[PDB]
């Protein structure tokens, strides 16, 4: 790792104006393909999650999870070593957005968000909500581990990530989960889904969702 | 690094995609170069698909560069300048009406002078296209834009007709221009090619391409 | 990247989508590596799926590779054959007929001769496979297309059913042939595999895929 840049900012600012797949070069020294959007927002966001049709299992392991998984074209996670090794420095804001089965978005902003490591089980760091249409449905999360369906480390008597079909910093369980099952509507909806509760509540999905850094 | 897209082919890159190319700065800059079309190696810097990005943009967008690799984008007046300073690069556009038909115009040379010449048009000869002329018109012409205004009108075309381009008063052609799902959505002014479907009568997909 | 999809899976790149490979004599080969089907590692050089991308090509384009890297693809005989030149390379295929059904077949080995040999066929042992064994007959064959005969026919099988491959008498697998969107456009040959459908019943999506 020869260098490259440390996120997607520096690219802009470079003269990379099209949203696509570039290397950043970890502060470790390995290289990683990450997506830009260099549109959005006055652009230079990483974008670390990525739901649109379903293409992708996203009821994976603690392993999957942890080293990312998914199809740059499509559904990916980037993965939770990823995550804490680029927000271990700096200040990365985080913005979610939503889109419904109108076509309708809606949006959620953070003002900072980052992982701690493998050994406290990603847990999340998230700073205050600034604004959005979509509402805060992530501040529950906040100071929780992640759990997967092979790696229990919630706050219910049960397995969080087994009873709803995700991956997420559960607490017993969610206001959000949007690592969920995916459906194409609303009658194949399943009880627990890519849900924000704060905008369309619980059982009641989205068709596209991002997670996205800058 | 490759300069084109027909050197990338030469060395064996036979799938069309997204390469990098080296500036003449010591720049990396993505480009997607299509392999096949004409025995391939043409560099598209414009496609239009599905009204995901805004083109409505303002002089600085327009000269950085902007859009998605994965659908829309406009690769920029300053890469398009710096990549046609040299060598004759042929221009192929491509148009796709709403039933799928595609129709095209091919020009002899394409250039971009520099920033201090408003990013005027160069343009060779029309030899050919099933979409007639549309172009010859703005050859010799500055680049426009709401912030920008370089036309031959009294007012600034990019702000009547909601685009950018070598604006006269205003066009015949305009395909930064709003995008239109349909018939029924078209715009009076949209991605509009005058002698193909005319003016107000847009197209559902475009691509402009250089080789 | 390093010399598969394997390593390049092992130093994290863990979406699928498209890298870059070093060949022997240092050429940079972009390849689509499939990062998660069987735990993932699997460079895939041909892909159906559409019938947007014409594999009725000639001995050079077969040679070098042809296609689109968003859609369908051939990567190339040369390529196959640099890659095969060293290691140890599974071959998976992957059916999907127009219901959505899915179903394979694996051999132990696969590789390329060079051109001198006309790029034969070495695959090794059927090991499983739903979709059972199509490709064992066409084992130690030469390639052949529509200007290039070699098969063991006294006829030009490449033109009888419109497609390339390691064609004997003429086929029990036909990959490459000509598409069709449906059952009831099927043609006499089409993208066939006799162990599965049977050769006349084409299917929908094809992977053909090494680790
Ligand atoms: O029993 C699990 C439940 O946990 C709740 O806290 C959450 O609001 C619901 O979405 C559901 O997942
Ligand atoms: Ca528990
Ligand atoms: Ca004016
Ligand atoms: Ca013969």
């Amino acid at each position: 790792c020869q260098e490259g840049p440390r996120n997607c900012r520096e690219l802009l600012s470079q003269g990379a104006t099209l949203s696509g797949w570039y290397h950043l070069c970890l502060p470790e020294g390995r290289a990683l393909p990450v997506f830009c959007d260099m549109d959005t927002e006055g652009g230079g966001w990483l974008v670390f999650q990525r739901r649109q049709d379903g293409s992708v299992d996203f009821f994976r392991s603690w392993s999957s999870y942890r080293a990312g998984f998914g199809n740059q074209e499509s559904e990916f996670w980037l993965g939770n070593e990823n995550l804490h090794q680029l927000t271990l420095q700096g200040n990365w804001e985080l913005r979610v957005e939503l889109e419904d089965f109108n076509g309708n978005r809606t949006f959620a902003h953070y003002a900072t968000f980052r992982l701690l490591g493998e050994v406290d089980h990603y847990q999340l760091a998230l700073g205050k909500f600034s604004e959005g249409t979509a509402g805060d449905s992530l501040s529950l999360h906040s100071g929780r581990p992640f759990t997967t369906y092979d790696a229990d480390h919630d706050s219910s008597n049960s397995n969080c990530a087994v009873i709803v079909h995700g991956a997420w910093w559960y607490a017993s369980c969610y206001r959000s989960n949007l690592n969920g099952r995916y459906a194409v509507s609303e009658a194949a909806a399943h009880k627990y889904g890519i849900d924000w509760a704060s905008g369309r509540g619980v059982g009641h999905p989205y068709r596209r969702v991002r997670m996205m850094l800058r």
